[PDB]
């Protein structure tokens, strides 16, 4: 129980009834963090601790893919929280309203939440700490290190974060404790209800195709506590020894394909590292993986922490704005709206099975996102509208969307952030280029083509 993991958020005087804890990013009941820290404070004050999960007005900001995949997970999290004599309660409505009115209503006597460096949370937390006077904790149970102590500023390389997040690993990286059941059960609606309303909420921008047919194929990840440790397994055993060789090939499903459990904290990253590091299979390969889930994850969240305009090309680096800037009147060869984008109407048939990848499965592979966001840029009007189309579209169809990983992954891919200058060229000056022609020489195109019609 490392102390270094919870910081306070607003001081106040604890009451005489149970700890609440404020599940956000991590919905999970084993390996969080966030969870055993609000279990060992209520067991210190002779308490038992609840949950509480509020359900916003933002889901319609989304679509049925991430609504359904976050619902089903959260009803078999009640079930496992039941079996611990945990209760949950689901609320309906502003964070800032509905938490503050179940702390006044349940007598809490503290107050815990997971971190999440998004912007919409910090929106909330504004408008709860006015609303409460009993201490408020918050406790990062999705990163390995810790946000706030991993590092102290913006680091604009991963070679220098590297370094520091890998001299904490000996500290951070250890095992879980179990998760202790409250002593006695103690003290708005069920789920399945409030899942039929949402979807039929969000049916009228069901993504369709031409015949009315939904284009979302659900049957790609099975959402859940329990399915993502099988999926975790099933990378370690089956795809982990040739993924330093093939991560990079769209026609191999050689990738964890762990991102949306991440995404939803229905899986702890601290655990998949533990695993991983256990396992004995290709040296490079577990170098490449854990690159990826360590440094450029944990960066993503470093990025979206220390740059409030995370989303916005005022956080690019000087030498990515003003190579952009210098180029703002460069003649586009194309310019797509964001329908046509959208509906995958572009002259790259790429372009256009990537989009279709996302639309059918809401998970595109990791190489083409990189060549989908940066064309996006190269066919836009300017540098902010490919900022701009580029969020919409990862966050309304990508099943880990509305994540750190996504706006720093689109400002890797649009602004250079944690990137180098590379040759300049027009439009898109010394960002990163990714030609057509460098795809084929990579992996068979025609294939990831013909797979995505
Ligand atoms: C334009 C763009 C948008 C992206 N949007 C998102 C997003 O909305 N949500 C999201 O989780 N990731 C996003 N990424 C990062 C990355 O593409 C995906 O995480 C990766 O493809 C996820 O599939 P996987 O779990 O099977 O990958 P794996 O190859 O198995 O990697 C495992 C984990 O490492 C992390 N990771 C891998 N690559 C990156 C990266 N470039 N940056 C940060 N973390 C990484 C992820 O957590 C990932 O789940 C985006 C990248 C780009 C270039």
């Amino acid at each position: 129980m490392n102390p270094k993991r919870i910081r306070a958020l607003k001081s106040g005087k604890q009451g005489d009834g149970p700890v609440v804890y404020w599940m956000s990013r991590d919905q999970r009941a084993e390996d969080n963090w966030a969870l055993l820290f609000s279990r060992a404070i209520a067991k210190e004050a002779n308490v038992p601790v609840v949950v509480v999960f509020c359900l916003t007005d933002e889901f319609l900001e989304a679509g049925i893919r991430q609504y359904e995949f976050m619902l089903k997970g959260l009803q078999e999290l009640e079930v496992s929280l039941s079996r611990k004599k945990i209760p949950s309660f689901f609320l309906r409505g502003d964070p800032g309203e509905k938490i503050s009115r179940f702390v006044k209503d349940y007598n809490a006597g503290t107050l815990v939440t997971d971190f999440s460096p998004l912007r919409i949370k910090n929106q909330w937390i504004e408008k709860v700490i006015s609303g409460i006077s009993i201490p408020f904790f918050e406790v990062d149970a999705h990163n390995v290190v810790p946000c706030w102590e991993a590092s102290q500023k913006h680091e604009y390389a991963a070679h220098t974060f590297r370094p520091k997040l890998y001299a904490l690993l000996p500290e951070f990286l250890e095992e879980f404790p179990e998760l202790e059941p409250n002593s006695v059960t103690p003290e708005v609606e069920t789920l399945s209800d409030v899942l039929e309303t949402g979807v039929k909420a969000l049916l009228p921008e069901r993504a369709l195709l031409k015949n009315k047919d939904p284009l979302f194929e659900p049957w790609h990840f099975e959402p859940g506590e329990k399915a993502a440790k099988k999926v975790m397994e099933s990378f370690i055993a089956d795809r982990l020894d040739s993924y330093g060789a093939l991560r990079n090939d769209p026609t191999k499903n050689m990738l964890s394909n762990l991102s949306p459990y991440l995404h939803f904290g229905q899986i702890s990253s601290q655990r998949v590292v533990l695993e991983v590091e256990k396992a004995e299979s290709n040296p490079g390969s577990k170098k490449a993986f854990l690159d990826e889930i360590l440094i450029w994850k944990e960066i993503s969240d470093n990025f979206c922490y220390y740059n409030p305009g995370y989303d916005g090309f005022e956080s690019f680096p000087s030498w990515a704005k003003e190579s952009l800037n210098a180029h703002r009147n460069d003649v586009r060869s194309h310019i797509y709206t964001l329908e046509e984008f959208e509906a995958g109407k572009t002259h790259d048939p790429l372009w256009n099975a990537s989009q279709m990848e996302l639309l059918s499965t809401g998970k595109m592979h990791g190489y083409t996102r990189m060549y989908w966001a940066k064309k996006i840029l190269e066919w836009s009007e300017s540098p902010e509208k490919a900022l701009e189309i580029a969020i919409c579209l990862n966050d309304r169809y990508e099943l880990d969307g509305r994540d750190p990983n996504g706006y720093a992954g689109i400002a890797w891919s649009i602004g250079g952030v944690h990137d180098r200058a590379w040759g300049e060229r027009e439009v898109t000056g010394k960002i990163r280029y990714m030609s057509y022609e460098g795809c084929k020489r990579k992996f068979d195109v025609k294939l990831y083509i013909e797979k995505y019609s």
